């Protein structure tokens, strides 16, 4: 993985969102986007030239899990990384999001080195 891969953090709450953004500058990552719901997400998306995305599983209008199966069936963007960001963990919603494409999930709040930690195992599972 290269440092310029773009990210794209998506969360309705935009403290949030400046907090992932701040862990991935800590690693070295600094091309970072924001949205604030699986819609303003796939409007971005359609942009092109994403390499990977970070998205809340809770968002009104279109959810994590949503904007995850609508990723995973577009053509172009399919093979996209998504890492899925919850408040807990439960059995049922981490084998549906693995079942739809999901690349990890992680419980939040975490540190730089749980994501830095998550980022490295998707890296490796996908051999990037």
């Amino acid at each position: 993985a290269d440092k310029e891969l773009k990210f794209l953090v998506v969360d309705d709450f935009s403290t949030m969102r400046r907090i992932v953004r701040n862990l991935l500058k800590e690693l070295g990552f600094n091309n970072v986007e924001e949205a604030e719901d699986g819609v303003d997400a796939l409007n971005k998306l359609q942009a092109g030239g994403y390499g990977f995305v970070i998205s809340d599983w809770n968002m009104p209008n279109m959810d994590g899990l949503e904007l995850l199966k609508t990723i995973r069936a577009d053509g172009a963007m399919s093979a996209l990384p998504v890492l899925m960001v919850t408040a807990e963990a439960k059995k049922e919603n981490i084998i549906a999001a693995a079942q739809a494409g999901a690349s990890g999930y992680v419980v939040k709040p975490f540190t730089a080195a749980t994501l830095e930690e998550k980022l490295n195992k998707i890296f490796e599972k996908l051999g990037m």
